């Protein structure tokens, strides 16, 4: 069948059926402070901890201080991985694509990275036409170069467009939906994995927590 | 000059909707919103054609490569590699570059494999890619063109594209509909929390049809449909 | 037709449709016909010139603006309609303005010639959403064309898209103002299930049933039922 | 020194709900979507006029001609042309084959040639149709020259929703003294016909929607308590 | 020194929603769909300080003729041609922009009636960007604030339950808000009025009944 | 294990669903449609800062005047001008007369320096703005800049609906590390006030919506 590789954030690899494809690009889309950051980042620590799997963290705005401050609140040091050389983040503050899909591919090599996390790849764009033309630039180029991909992209309601063009969905191998529903007056935070192409996955919304250990998804 | 023949897809459950299955000769949209079904639909029409009646296939790929298609099939024990390889089915690949619109040269392709295969099926996945570029009234018209000039090669042809809502317009533009003789919809909606996968035939030009919306699954033999 | 009314009226012979227009289409008025993909249109309009022909030897012309004469004719077939024979006694003619794979004073002449040519007396034009980008100057251009076949005396079926079932009536806005009738298709989706209705939402000059009523699309065309 | 008075339509059920009639020397705007009854109201406003008390009107028509109008009033037992050539009614044909100036002038000297009282403009609407700041001042500039001239008039537009805007530009209903709503609903697939005085400056009237029907003797609307 | 002082506007029923009155020497927004009663509104506010506390009024007006204002007010057995006439009312024509000269002339008003009150209808036609409305009636706000008048604005507005005026701004720049409803729910009208807010002070929440009478208006307590 | 520092607002309840206060040293987004408590909640972080901690602050106002400012915070008690005098309160007035963000960043840097002040309000941001995507960058680099000052700080923006988009343009949330909603519903003819803390970056806090009211005292919430 199709290879997966485990995420190991609780839930999530058994809602995919073992994990997201490999050498493919999945997209986590959410409204503001869903987990999108958090997700992406879990990705590439549980590949280092738990694999020995090197990952490429590139962001546009947060700051790779904050970022590492922020994972610090997990109990997740970071900074200790990127002296170690096993993770590198990209600060791509500041749209040159080419540019950026050089650096990343520079990045991949020397660090050897399997995993790859860009957050939020929105920040890379204004036509229709042209963001699923560049998005599918970016995505190919990853998967000729084997990287396993996390792309986070914002939306802005809980059931509407997957993300803000409306053409990220139908770009990308997979499509992960992290929505904060606010329901009565109480917020309920849930994970459905939408699509996974070439291979089967569970269905609809599962609710999870974010904790002082990251993501935790009930399958049930 | 006859009432429209039709041709089966052998996809279980479907050619009961169409009653008797897809128009001959002529095209049929099929949209839907992400991971919908779009592309299995398009695969399964092709693999069934080679493997219940010998008639061979022409997949048109615009956005995935040709062994993505191949790859992403197997989870159905489909072997396309191996139909590929027996010359039965050609995957055409018209997507772009990776590092670095012409309708007509596309019809040109499209009818070399058409005789070349002596195919009788086509898949065009995802056809919006044709009218990706532009107005509502441009892709109306590029529309027309492509199916008519496919008509005239004499093809029966599914035509994938997007939607963004369950429960909202046919496709994108507003207009792909009315250009199309042969129009189905695939919704993936939410009831709850869980997801029910819907088919329907909206329309079929000068032939009848089930109407509304009819539940599949996607399995390890690809869609089924329950009339 | 009941007696008591203003406006004079040809029937259409389509199955209900008389009964809830109160005698037919207003004789040499232009009646909007509009629904989304699939509602029966095009074959409204064309029954109404099959008819014509078939029950009262009136000639029609077919005006249409994408589908392809031929593909009208195989089409027609679904209901046994044999519309090359109805062309080859010179009796139906079907006038091309569909695009090679707008100049509206050239179509208007073109119509005029084919109802002069064939002494017609039904006209269906589909679709006449086609025809046009300002919603101004698409209801000036429409009602120009209104005005003609008017002046001319056809009596005419135009038909529109719209893309919800209940919502804008055509595709600018003014359609359904400038036309004299507005005839309402709808293909309702509820439940899982489609069910057709149709509607005459007005008739200038005269009375007509109002609200929806059902109808299915079958081997014998548009079949329509008025109730209650 | 008086509030408004009113001048009675004599339009079944309206002068009741009005309290009176239509105020004097003002227009009233009367919205509604597609075969709503407008044209209908607007007639049956003149025509009852010169019938019940000798006053003459002037209906100006920007799309229909003259010819479908008084065609279109035999479905209500009304004979039109008898009126016009009396020199009880006048057809002002505005319908095209926009200077608002210069049609004001024109509306002006039928007011004066057949000394109307009442008016109709049907619909003000399509005179706008090619701003609402540029739609709103020269609905403004007309409804004040007929305000001057002392005409009571009714003035139609359209409006493409049931329950939504009270006209096409968001700016109708402010500049109009008087706004009738002419509804057409549609539910559980039957249509119910409603009129609704929406406002009046300065005088008062029954509030919400009455239903009506037309017939062949026009407009019958029914208030209830 | 203290908390904001209030004006009586002795609308009955407003002074006790309001605790009080209108907030002195300040603007208030008040805005509602077509015939919600916004101008009735207004001129009760100038009409009732004339009347009650001989405090002398400004009544702007942008599309409605003076002598309809007068005739209009008759409705309600108002005699506002006397209170003109008597030099206690001026209604001031703005009729068919310059902000800068409406502003000089609505101060030039204020100081030859030694008006207290003022009130403005509708504020709306002084900006028929988003962006240029927003300074230009912070600006009106501010001159009638540093002249001392205490002001009624009225605003047009085209849903019930939507935006509170026509600019999305207008309410941002007010120092208080009210709101004139007219909700059509199962073919009845229902008239509510509501103050939204009041800076630096307090008010009853939510919507009020009312009707608009032969002696004008009449807020209900629900 | 390490922990995000949070500085208490002594906002009867917003600490117990902040779980301790704002954090320390970022800008915190408190967006809310009209007369919501926005400037309310701006400056009771303030003077409770001053009064409770003796931590001094600048409230940066765009709109309303530093009087007016002065004058509405009477309704609650509370006399800021007393507190300007004491050299504790700076109100820092970019108000309009009849746009530079370097110069006001810099007016703000110098308020900041020159009062010691360890709690900044600016109210409302939106008025630094008025396209979405120059307003996302213009944005961060005050965020960005304040930081690098680091003040804590409440910026206030606009909305227009109470279950809409967070603020006017749509990207104002995502470009903020914490995010406070003041919502104002209006349901059966009455109206409900809540305040939400939507997000905030590498820290917990309680979910949803909790009612509060605005009395003499200022803002009172109800975590129930
Ligand atoms: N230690 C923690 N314990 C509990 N919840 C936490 C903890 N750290 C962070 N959170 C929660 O996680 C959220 C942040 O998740 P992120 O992954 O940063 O969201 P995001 O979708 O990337 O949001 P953006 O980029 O700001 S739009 C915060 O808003 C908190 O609700
Ligand atoms: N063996 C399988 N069993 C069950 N479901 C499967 C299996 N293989 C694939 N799927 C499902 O099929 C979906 C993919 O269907 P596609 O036909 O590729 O969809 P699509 O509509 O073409 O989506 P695009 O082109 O990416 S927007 C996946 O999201 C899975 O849910
Ligand atoms: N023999 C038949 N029996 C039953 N239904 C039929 C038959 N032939 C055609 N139909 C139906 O009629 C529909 C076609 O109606 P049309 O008149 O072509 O609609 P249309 O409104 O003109 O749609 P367009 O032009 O494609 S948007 C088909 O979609 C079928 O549902
Ligand atoms: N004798 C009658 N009995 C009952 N209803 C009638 C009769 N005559 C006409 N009608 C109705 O009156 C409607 C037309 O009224 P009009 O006043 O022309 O409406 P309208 O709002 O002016 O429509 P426009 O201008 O075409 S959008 C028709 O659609 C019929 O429903
Ligand atoms: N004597 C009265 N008795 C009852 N209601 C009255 C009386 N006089 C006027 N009204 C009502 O008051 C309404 C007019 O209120 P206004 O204050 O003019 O409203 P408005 O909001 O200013 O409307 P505009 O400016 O035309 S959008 C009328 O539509 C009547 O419903
Ligand atoms: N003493 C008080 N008692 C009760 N409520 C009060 C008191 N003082 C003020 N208020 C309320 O507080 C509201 C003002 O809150 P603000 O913080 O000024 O709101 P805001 O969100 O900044 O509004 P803007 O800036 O005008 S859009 C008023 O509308 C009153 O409802
Ligand atoms: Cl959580
Ligand atoms: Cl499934
Ligand atoms: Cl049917
Ligand atoms: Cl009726
Ligand atoms: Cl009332
Ligand atoms: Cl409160
Ligand atoms: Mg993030
Ligand atoms: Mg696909
Ligand atoms: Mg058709
Ligand atoms: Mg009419
Ligand atoms: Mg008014
Ligand atoms: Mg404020």
């Amino acid at each position: 069948a199709i290879a997966k590789m485990r995420t190991m954030i609780e839930g999530f690899d058994d809602i995919s059926h073992g994990g997201l494809p490999i050498g493919r690009s999945t997209l986590v889309s959410g409204t503001s402070g869903t987990g999108k950051t958090l997700f992406s980042i879990q990705f590439l620590y549980n590949g280092i901890i738990e694999f020995d799997e090197p990952g490429v963290f590139v962001t546009f705005e947060e700051t790779p201080q904050d970022i590492i401050k922020n994972a610090r609140s997990f109990g997740w040091d970071l900074a200790k991985l990127v002296d170690e050389g096993k993770l590198f983040i990209l600060d791509a503050s500041p749209f040159d694509l080419s540019a950026l899909i050089e650096r990343i591919n520079y990045a991949i090599q020397k660090y050897r990275a399997r995993r790859v996390s860009i957050d939020p790849v929105t920040s890379v764009f204004d036509a229709s036409s042209v963001v699923r033309r560049e998005l599918f630039r970016l995505v190919a180029r990853l998967k000729q170069i084997g990287a396993t991909t996390v792309m986070t992209t914002e939306r802005i309601e809980e059931y509407g467009p997957i993300a803000r063009y409306g053409v990220e969905e139908f770009v990308s191998d997979n499509v992960v939906i992290l929505r904060n529903v606010l329901e009565g007056e109480r917020r309920r935070r849930t994970l459905e994995i939408l699509k996974l192409r070439g291979t089967s996955h569970m269905k609809g919304e599962y609710p999870f927590t974010i904790t002082d250990h990251g993501i935790n998804i009930f399958p049930l």
